[PDB]
């Protein structure tokens, strides 16, 4: 119930929202069907339209008009945005040369430069270039301020998950808005685009920017707008708020546009019908900038022009139907379209089995355009599993396709030509970022970055402390002229032991054997030097990783590699080695195929044993430093040390061996040397965070050897590839992956073929940021470089995506 008999007189677009049953006059009252009876009349005036004309100049004020052109409109803060151009001989902002904004030029009473977020739905990254001829205002923002060639959205590349991640710095799994449709089994409640459930606060987690600002005494405009409020009224409203007295005036504002998404769905990303929506959004930007220039704020305000996701060509005929795969299609509920989420139609059906559904959906047709996953097996870079609203069964749909449950769903619901929601590394899903104003850099291009990083920067722009979030604060320092955030490196929590030779061979009873008892003061001193770390500067290029949790671990040095060996997990946390461009690949010699050697620096009690692998019929083992890349035949024996061994399913060994034997050297050849850090990851609760010892769900049979859920590698070389990775003077270049450690290769439909036809494709899908590995391991990398710490933070957030040129 709302008492709509109240009035909006003097309350139009009020900032504090009133509780029911009192009628509302704020920018969302329409969405709640709760506006006061006179809101349209008072607050949504339209008379005479949105532009001054010569004949209106100096007119007598008529309070009926949408906007004003009377002499008093500047003091009232309500002129039409083109007032000074038409009536006072001024230029449009778009026609002025740009000139660096070295310092804020703000009117008195302004405590800080205000921040205006101008968000555009569906605005694909390539519009900035492809549409530049029809977007002169946006083009001037882009060319004069700071811009990225694209910004990566979060998965799924849907609107509410991405707008809310912009607002919170959080992954969807953490903020709770995990799709445009959701079921929460704890609430037993459904969230839909249409309807009222979606307004309930329990869906929306984290702390969005307007709340962060409000708690720290920074006033905020209200961010969201009911769809029926025309864009011109939204701009006029922001400009009017900016004319409030100092103690009443917000410092942060948001505009939202439903275009170009609305037309992009109808016409496809590049339909000829798309020129007009782009023109219209550019005109809206022009209104804002002209309005700011009228208020003398155009060199005071920081403007962010930002998109939530792009838009791909998708038509009804490219739909896969689950009815063509599943016998039991009526026992499932599917959330359909550009992603699939499956759960049981009824929780009372004890014949529902996720394994049989996954198997019926796995590589069943040659050109199959989706791939099923249990959510914990999705690429860790998607960060898309740790929420009860995300169904266990996920379908990753190929770009340009849809999945649906039955054909009748698609013609009894062709209409549309565009859609979005695909994997966030897909080039069509990329979106835009431009920052313009005194706090951003002038005429500066910055590399692509993820939208999770923006909340921290918006907080820096407003002098706010960000709530805990998934950005890496400081990684976007290079966008900013001032207000940078100068993080310190985290303190190491555990210091390593450096064991020397402490055990005799006969103390070990590991069931291992090795043909290594075939035997010199020239070489003996030298092998002792290697074990004390004489080659460590070649193999550990960026300092040792720091361990940011309490554990007991040993540093182990060798000729060709260094490792941090966990006495708790019985294996390295990390192994580091450098492979120069000139390195040679060798084989594992016949006499050494089954060799595993006790490590006389590490007690039998803190070692793996070979007998556990012999008896575990599903589990085999691999090596972190690859025997294939040993520097010499003698050095190769170190690679078969029990402290270099890790548990590996035979199917996974196919992947790993190919990586080690073929790909590492390929990357060293291409990149002029690589440094590799590799290791296990344990994330049995799929939260993105390192598991403690009591969270481990699987061990090598009969032992205390934990089985990793994933294996990572971080491959670093010199950005200037004329310099070898081990003698690099400037910026670094990185790529990394987090491979799932699975007992089959059902993910790779072509896995019966030679590894050269499928392994690298698998690795690219599982591409990762260093930061993802840090969260997953409790390690902190690149601790000793010659680079600024914010530059290293940027490097740690990098994702190598393998997509062609945008
Ligand atoms: C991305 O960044 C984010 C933000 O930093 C990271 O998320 C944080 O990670 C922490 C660890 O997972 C987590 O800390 C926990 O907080 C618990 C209290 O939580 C509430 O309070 C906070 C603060 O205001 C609030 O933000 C939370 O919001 C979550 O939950 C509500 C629903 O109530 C949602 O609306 C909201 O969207 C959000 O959901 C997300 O997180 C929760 C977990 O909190 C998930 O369940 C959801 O799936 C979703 O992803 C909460 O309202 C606190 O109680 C926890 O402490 C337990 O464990 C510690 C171990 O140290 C132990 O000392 C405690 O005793 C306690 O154990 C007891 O409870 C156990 C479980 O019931 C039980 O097993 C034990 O036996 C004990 O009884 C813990 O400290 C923090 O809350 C989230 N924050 C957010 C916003 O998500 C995220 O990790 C980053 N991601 C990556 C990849 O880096
Ligand atoms: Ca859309
Ligand atoms: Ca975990
Ligand atoms: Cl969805
Ligand atoms: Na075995
Ligand atoms: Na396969």
């Amino acid at each position: 119930w709302t008492a709509t008999s109240g009035s909006c007189k003097g309350r139009c677009f009020e900032l504090q929202e009133v509780g029911p049953p009192d009628c509302r006059c704020d920018n969302l009252c329409k969405s709640y069907s709760s506006c006061c009876h006179d809101f349209d009349e008072l607050c949504l005036k339209t008379a005479r339209g949105w532009e001054c004309t010569k004949d209106r100049c100096g007119e007598v004020r008529n309070e009926e008009n949408a906007c004003h052109c009377s002499e008093d409109c500047l003091s009232r803060g309500d002129c039409c945005t083109n007032y000074q151009v038409v009536c006072k001989g001024e230029s449009h902002w778009v026609d002025d040369d740009c000139e660096e904004i070295k310092v804020p030029e703000c009117p008195a009473g302004f405590v800080r430069p205000p921040l205006i977020i101008f968000s555009v739905d569906g605005f694909r990254a390539s519009y900035m270039k492809k549409g530049s001829k029809v977007m002169p205002n946006i083009e001037k923002l882009r060319s004069c301020g700071t811009h990225a060639p694209y910004m990566r959205p979060v998965y799924p590349t849907k609107t509410f998950p991405n707008l809310y991640t912009l607002a919170t710095g959080l992954y969807p799994e953490s903020h709770g808005i995990v799709g445009n449709s959701m079921y929460d089994p704890v609430f037993d409640a459904s969230f839909h685009l249409r309807g009222r459930e979606k307004f309930n606060h329990r869906w929306w987690g984290g702390q969005p920017l307007w709340i962060t600002a409000t708690k720290q005494g920074v006033r905020a405009g209200t961010f969201f707008w009911s769809v029926s409020i025309p864009h011109e009224r939204r701009i006029l409203t922001i400009l009017q708020w900016l004319s409030l007295p100092d103690n009443e005036r917000p410092s942060v504002y948001a505009f939202y546009s439903e275009q170009p998404d609305f037309s992009g769905h109808k016409y496809g990303p590049f339909g000829p019908e798309m020129t007009n929506p782009l023109r219209e959004i550019d005109k809206t930007v022009g209104q804002l900038m002209d309005g700011l220039k009228q208020l003398r704020l155009h060199r005071c305000v920081n403007v962010i022009f930002v998109g939530d996701h792009g838009m791909e060509d998708v038509t009804c005929d490219r739909t896969e139907f689950l009815s063509n795969y599943l016998t039991n299609v009526d026992d499932i509920t599917l959330v359909p379209g550009t992603l699939g989420r499956i759960r049981a139609k009824s929780i009372n059906n004890s014949k529902y089995d996720p394994k049989t559904i996954i198997a019926a959906l796995t590589c069943k047709k040659p050109d199959q355009h989706f791939k099923p996953y249990m959510k914990q097996h999705l690429p860790k870079r998607l960060h898309y599993a740790n929420n009860r609203r995300i169904e266990d069964i996920h379908l990753l749909v190929d770009r340009r396709w849809h999945v649906a449950r039955k054909p009748l769903d698609v013609y009894k619901k062709c209409f549309f030509q565009g859609d979005h929601g695909f994997d966030n590394k897909v080039n069509s899903m990329q979106t835009v970022f431009v920052g313009y104003g005194p706090t951003f850099k002038y005429r500066t291009k910055v590399p692509p970055f993820e939208n999770i990083e923006l909340y921290n920067v918006m907080c820096d722009l407003l002098g706010l402390k960000p709530a805990p979030n998934n950005g890496t604060h400081g990684s976007l320092n290079h966008l900013l002229r001032t207000n940078t955030f100068r993080p310190t490196m985290p303190d190491e929590v555990s210091r390593p032991n450096y064991p020397g030779i402490m055990y005799l061979q006969s103390e070990f009873d590991l069931g291992c054997t090795c043909d290594d008892k075939v035997e010199n003061k020239l070489e003996e001193l030298n092998k002792r030097l290697h074990t004390k770390g004489s080659t460590k500067e070649r193999h550990l290029l960026y300092g040792r990783p720091a361990v940011l949790y309490r554990t007991s671990y040993d540093i182990l040095y060798h000729t060709d590699f260094e490792s941090g060996y966990s006495e708790i997990f019985l294996m390295p946390l990390w192994t580091s080695y450098t492979i120069s461009k000139q390195a040679e690949v060798s084989s594992i010699p016949e006499h050494l195929t089954n060799c595993v050697r006790p490590d006389v620096r590490v007690s039998p009690g803190f070692s793996q044993n070979c007998l556990a692998y012999k008896n575990d019929k599903q589990m085999s083992y691999g090596f972190l430093f690859p025997p294939y890349l040993s520097s010499s035949p003698e050095a190769k024996y170190d690679a078969f040390l029990v402290t270099n061994m890790v548990p590996m399913y035979p199917a996974f060994k196919r992947v790993w061996a190919y990586f080690q034997r073929v790909l590492v050297k390929k990357y060293a050849s291409e990149r002029n040397g690589v440094n590799v850090i590799s290791g296990p990851i344990f994330d049995y609760n799929y939260d993105g965070l390192r598991d403690t010892e009591d969270e481990i769900k699987q061990y090598v049979e009969g032992s205390s050897i934990p089985v990793p859920t994933h294996y990572y590698s971080i491959i670093t070389s010199c950005l200037d590839f004329t310099q070898p990775a081990d003698k690099c003077d400037g910026p670094l270049s990185v790529s990394s992956f987090i491979l799932p450690h699975r007992p089959d290769n059902d993910e790779s439909c072509n896995s019966s073929e030679d590894e050269s036809k499928w392994v690298e494709e698998l690795m690219k899908m599982h591409t990762a940021r260093v930061r993802d590995i840090e969260h997953l391991t409790g390690l902190d990398f690149y601790r000793k470089t010659s680079r600024s710490y914010s530059e290293i933070l940027t490097l740690k957030t990098y994702l190598h995506t393998y997509e062609s040129e945008i």
